[PDB]
RNA sequence: AAUUGAAGAGUUUGAUCAUGGCUCAGAUUGAACGCUGGCGGCAGGCCUAACACAUGCAAGUCGAACGGUAACAGGAAGAAGCUUGCUUCUUUGCUGACGAGUGGCGGACGGGUGAGUAAUGUCUGGGAAACUGCCUGAUGGAGGGGGAUAACUACUGGAAACGGUAGCUAAUACCGCAUAACGUCGCAAGACCAAAGAGGGGGACCUUCGGGCCUCUUGCCAUCGGAUGUGCCCAGAUGGGAUUAGCUAGUAGGUGGGGUAACGGCUCACCUAGGCGACGAUCCCUAGCUGGUCUGAGAGGAUGACCAGCCACACUGGAACUGAGACACGGUCCAGACUCCUACGGGAGGCAGCAGUGGGGAAUAUUGCACAAUGGGCGCAAGCCUGAUGCAGCCAUGCCGCGUGUAUGAAGAAGGCCUUCGGGUUGUAAAGUACUUUCAGCGGGGAGGAAGGGAGUAAAGUUAAUACCUUUGCUCAUUGACGUUACCCGCAGAAGAAGCACCGGCUAACUCCGUGCCAGCAGCCGCGGUAAUACGGAGGGUGCAAGCGUUAAUCGGAAUUACUGGGCGUAAAGCGCACGCAGGCGGUUUGUUAAGUCAGAUGUGAAAUCCCCGGGCUCAACCUGGGAACUGCAUCUGAUACUGGCAA
RNA sequence: GCGGCCCCCUGGACGAAGACUGACGCUCAGGUGCGAAAGCGUGGGGAGCAAACAGGAUUAGAUACCCUGGUAGUCCACGCC
RNA sequence: CGGCCGCAAGGUUAAAACUCAAAUGAAUUGACGGGGGCCCGCACAAGCGGUGGAGCAUGUGGUUUAAUUCGAUGCAACGCG
RNA sequence: GUUCCCGGGCCUUGUACACACCGCCCGUCACACCAUGGGAGUGGGUUGCAAAAGAAGUAGGUAGCUUAACCUUCGGGAGGG
RNA sequence: AAUAUG
RNA sequence: CGCGGGGUGGAGCAGCCUGGUAGCUCGUCGGGCUCAUAACCCGAAGAUCGUCGGUUCAAAUCCGGCCCCCGCAACCA
RNA sequence: GAAGCAGCCAUCAUUUAAAGAAAGCGUAAUAGCUCACUGGUCGAGUCGGCCUGCGCGGAAGAUGUAACGGGGCUAAACCAU
RNA sequence: CCAAGGCGCUUGAGAGAACUCGGGUGAAGGAACUAGGCAAAAUGGUGCCGUAACUUCGGGAGAAGGCACGCUGAUAUGUAGG
RNA sequence: CACGAAUGGCGUAAUGAUGGCCAGGCUGUCUCCACCCGAGACUCAGUGAAAUUGAACUCGCUGUGAAGAUGCAGUGUACCC
RNA sequence: ACCUCGAUGUCGGCUCAUCACAUCCUGGGGCUGAAGUAGGUCCCAAGGGUAUGGCUGUUCGCCAUUUAAAGUGGUACGCGAGCUGGGUUUAGAACGUCGUGAGACAGUUCGGUCCCUAUCUGCCGUGGGCGCUGGAGAACUGAGGGGGGCUGCUCCUAGUACGAGAGGACCGGAGUGGACGCAUCACUGGUGUUCGGGUUGUCAUGCCAAUGGCACUGCCCGGUAGCUAAAUGCGGAAGAGAUA
């Protein structure tokens, strides 16, 4: 990075958009979707399938999930497998049947909740 | 005057003897860093980016080659205001001169650098078909004419650099003709090629009274010579690599033409088909070399800054001119990279010259003084120029000299340190007393580097000329950059001037305290886990000194690539075995040649330098006389045992 | 490196006496030939044995030692290494 | 790595970086060997009686507790000091 | 009784052992670190071979254009640029 | 027979 | 509402025409062997025969239920 | 430039006709300028809800008025008779 | 491109517009178009020189990439060869 | 998810009207299309088809409607050809 | 599951549009945690304008570098009797997977015909008849209807307002580009097979000479007029009236 300059107030602008780029960026986190299970399956791919309904919001393929009952975070994951009727998409939307597994999920009990959320950047600058 | 020269230790094991590596004590350096530093002498001091550069300076010089007044210094005449006899102001090359300019010579030398360059180069020894400025000896000419042109004037384009148009004017510039062998070309007869004058002074004849003309000095020209300088050619030697084995079309040779100062594939045309190659071609990597320096007992190895010889290069790349000599470090042209100035149209530059700066890197210096001296360029000399050179500044970088006191001094003071608490030590050291004052500090004096050159005189030589000039003597004025010189004399008062490494073994020199396998020391083998001779600190001790130590660097030690001077049964090391070409070596007898070899002699082997014997710098270092060395090589003359060749 | 028997072709060393040639020698980088066992190419052959591999034992484990089977190979021709 | 050979497996020629101070030879003494010979002891053999199970005595370890004083632990400690 | 076991003595033999088999010592794997080989490729420098290009300058040739010294018949030739 | 590690 | 065979201690196991003190492996906890440890060896803890009615002196041994695992059917979000 | 209204706390009372240690603009902060509360003045209706009748807003779409059939209507509407 | 020989395609005649069909050409840029360089374009002969990785050693290969090329005269009243 | 060693694996030169990708050349493929020359398309003369067709004096808009109206309703607009 | 299976040919692209406003940009305003400025948000406003590329079946999307700004939707997810056929419902073949298999996959890859002369309506241009009251010729009024309606950048106002400084205006003026439309050949260019020249091969004109024919206009270089855009002139307004 080589600058040969003009005026220092530049100089002091670019060097906090500089820091402001340099910034860590991110603190959202809201929800997409909400999804009630119902009816285990067992699958060779991820252990058990939680049968799910989804029953507020919108399922995306690849998010973070809560999965909880009654405010104790039972499992923690990020979205693996996003199945509807009998094959994977990529989005479902509330009012639908769903399936979904993860690695190592083998911890299903009927009337647990997940939590499907959005996190979303904001890119703080120095001031 | 000359052969007095060679050391080992530590470390593999429980212990030993071998083999064998690793490591250290040595010497040395264009050194750096660290810590510390008084003065002096001498020597030496960018080895990094051939990276780029601000500003100043680095060769010009002759009016005795020439027009000239652009200078400006006088003089005169004249014109004028008067000071009234002188000042003043226009002319004037009259005159001491002298810018720009013309012409000649110098600019091709010296200085700086190590990029490229492995031989085309370099070194040594030989050679043939060559030229060679200036500078000297010799023999003779130096006759008679002519045309331009810059400068300069009148116009005119330009920001600047730098010019344009038209006339005028000189010359040791330029060009014809005459004149010409002993010269060039030819068998000869013959043909043809040069010139320039300038300067000083003077009786006679005379002069358009400018000088003609005489006489002296110097320059011009041709030719045969000198010494010098340079080009050219050949042999041998002169880095590394075979995991570079094939390489060469102008290549190799011939003939003829052309070309160079000259031999020449030097270059063409044509003809022939060779050349080089294991004694390492070719290619690649890498590098300036030698006389020498350094190390080494020697043999050897490393190294080539300093110093000198030679070569090569000069922003990158190429070519030619001028000239005796350049394919030109501060010349030219063109092309390229790049840098700058600008009025923007168009122009300018090459510090690896000396200083000096950015950058680089661990790191290498003052934008000094002077032509006083030496040596150069030009000139007849004066003179002028000389960042060559002579000197100074800076740096403990190296070498070397000297000081930082001397003598006395026991109560062996206190303190410090140890201490079986008996004492011991630090330590005659201090303290004290008696002395000396180098070198510094300060005030006074003063060599040599200066011989010459200049000016004036005289003689002698010269000449038609007591002239006039040179030579050779004499005499008088002078000529020091460094320089507050070297060096000497006088004064005060121990006053101003000692640090650094190391102490387990190696390796000279020992205890205590702290820390406690931590922190750290280590060049090597190794030390420290509470009593550390190995760490930290102190005390003590040793080494060395204005330096000391560490590091990096090279040789040594290393007979550890072994020629001198090594091994290979089992330690690293004999191809699995054999035949075989090139290569190495060869029984025994005689003759011969004399290459190798051995002897002798001459020439050469730069000088500096090393060595040996001397001298001189207040003494050494350093400087310097003479000799030896000059370890080699070539040619020539010899010897004939041995090896080789040849003959039987 | 070659051990049944016999033949054919055919190598060399050594002795014996005697004869002849008359240094024709010794060594040899480069180069060339030969060179066990294993292995490979093609086509045959294959009684034993024996990699591989299988199974049964042993063992903490035993894909080993040990034991039972058993393929390539071991055999031959001609090539290669 | 490159060259060369080879069908390939492979062979041949043949490094450097880097790392460590030993690698290593023979020989000597000892110790050790599921090496050998020789040879002995309640070592085994041949026998007799016991411990190890029971209850109790005492010591140890360990546990526990305010303290369970401290040391001793293969033979060569545990009715030990 | 001395075959077997433990422990011990003598001789002899083997040895990478000498804090003496309670010795010593091999290699994977896991881990950290360091250098190095290969590597689709990428980026430079150098350079052979084969062509294009052709400034400036020299060298060679010039029915043009232009021109002071020489020749001349005074027109021009010769010569130069 | 058979027996591993410090 | 779907076809097969099994359920004995902590885990895995023998009892089949032969209904007569539930014992044997692997783990677990102790003891022995060794200088010490693995290894090895000797031992101890360990139960309604899955669960029920019948069977019946005593039970996979003889039945039917409840229930569980595996068998394949066995979906397969 | 704080004394009610930039802050933090007290979350009360006094003086008092009436004034809450005060609600806002304002002031550099009080003041200024008012509110809450009341006097003077003037002059009779005044203030907030509730239940029902009828309206207003909430009311943005796709070829052209385009959600009285149209012109057009405040009765040619709506309600009761 | 012509000879011998044989033919002028069984509707014509006028306009000279969109647009479609068959063709020629083009500034500047040169695949930006598009599923996609499709289609057009460009290369194209002989002789000589020269020619890589890689390879079953034949190849790759015409690799790649260049140079010469008309006409007239002379060598030769038209030579070498047939 | 859900290769695989004769339903062959993996290498593979030469080869291919093969598949994908990229480079250079080259261009109206295109930014962005213009012009012209030929043959139709047009007028005239002659000849002369074909699919198709409930019947028709065959308008727009909005709405309705066996749910996307030339014919309906309402309205607008429209010389005949 | 109401129209359509005695046929409404299915995604995307290209060409071609059109409307709605829930407005992407340009306009006018309020409130702003509105210093200036850059913004934020809401309302009113539908005249005009509203990106090329890289990627791909590609809508969408990602990514690029731009721009006043790269609107969201409707229209048989506008538009195949206009075009493309890559995706996608045909027949080949293959791979994986599944099935004993024939075969299948809503998993994929390579390949693979887009028909029709426009009657009517509709729509864009240009005519004939008749009417308009005697007939005829000319020039107008303008009822009515359409096209046009864009925006950057620079300078001045002003380095002012405003602001600590940095930064940096409103409003109102003056130029000069892009985009796009209309006009038009003087210029620069293009074409220019009816104008000229060069040139290869061959045939004919008796022959040589000089021409002519033919070969894509044989090939090829130039170029008049006309027509043309990449050429060069111009345009978008100001203002008024009635209002959100």
């Amino acid at each position: 990075d080589l600058r040969y300059y003009s005026v220092i107030y530049n100089l002091i602008d670019e060097v906090k958009a500089a820091m402001s780029g340099m910034l860590s960026p991110e603190l959202k986190q809201q929800i997409i979707g909400l999804a009630e299970v119902r009816d285990v399956f067992k699958s060779p791919k991820f252990g058990a399938i939680a049968g799910c309904m989804v029953t507020e919001g919108v399922v995306k393929r690849h998010n973070p999930i809560r999965v909880l009952r009654d405010n104790v975070v039972i499992y923690e994951g990020e979205l693996e497998s996003l199945r509807r009727f009998k094959d994977d998409v990529n989005e479902v939307r509330n009012g639908m049947e769903c399936g979904i597994g993860v690695k190592n999920y083998n911890d299903v009990r009927t009337g647990d909740v997940i939590e499907v959320f959005e996190i979303i950047e904001i890119q703080r600058t120095i001031a």
